């Protein structure tokens, strides 16, 4: 519980990495539209084109509201994009203390293809002292490590 | 949620240098590293097999046992890589309870350089009922809708 799955990671779409991106997340938004459709959702609301490397997407699944928000993470057509979704669900139960995180790896494949990754966990919050303490110690702590580590990083490189 | 740890690092070498530094073959500069952070006790560096390593030491408070695992979720050198890292304390307060999860993203930076970005969730375990019924509905949901996404994106290619 609360580690990640790999949904899939045998994923390749035989077209480039730029088609593919055009298709799921280019200023067309029929066809994103009408996948999501598919997935059993209807009164999808006007998909936003990206802004800031982000959009946020409102549907109905089958009965809840979702909100689902995407960012996209690296953009490189030539070699790899990366996009984080979020999937909210604010009427069930719990609903504001948890979302799905899902981010979808799109990497170069053989033959100026397309491999896909997909990969999920569900992300808890909701301030528990206890937690909230653990995790206090836990992010500063590891604020301290990584300013080492880039400090070092850089002392190594220069000589 | 995720916590931005860091943001907006360079490091003014190509990506294969950092990679190499961090990650490559001779661990002895990750080492260094780590020993520079006020941890002892730091066991030979294994290198990276089928993508993952794990990584014991001990650290000073008096001291506490730190397994952490690295996971290198993505390697184009020309781009972007990714690597996961989960640290666990099995012997502090809930320490079977909680992780500490942190991805270093580290891309293209320009004129050859690397840009670094690193994101920590501390993630909770625990044989919840309540949880585990909405994890499972969770990744079964995104298991069913990347199965569909994959399907209908092969159809829209193939038309």
């Amino acid at each position: 519980m609360g580690s990640d799955t790999v949904i899939d990671e045998k994923i390749n779409i035989p077209v480039p990495l730029g088609t593919v991106f055009s298709l799921l997340y280019g200023d067309d938004t029929s066809y994103i539209k009408k996948i999501i459709e598919n997935q059993n959702n209807f009164n999808v609301c006007d998909i936003p084109k990206f802004v800031n490397n982000a959009r946020e997407i409102t549907y109905t699944k089958k009965q809840t509201k979702c909100i689902v928000t995407e960012t996209i993470e690296h953009m490189d057509l030539n070699s790899f994009f990366m996009v984080k979704q979020i999937v909210r669900s604010p009427d069930v139960p719990y609903g504001s203390s948890f979302s799905v995180h899902t981010r979808f790896f799109y990497s170069w494949g053989d033959h100026n293809t397309t491999n896909m990754k997909v990969v999920t966990n569900v992300v808890w919050t909701g301030k528990s002292m206890l937690k909230g303490t653990i995790e206090k110690g836990s992010i500063d702590g590891q604020r301290s490590s990584t300013k080492q580590l880039v400090d070092d990083l850089k002392k190594i490189i220069s000589n």
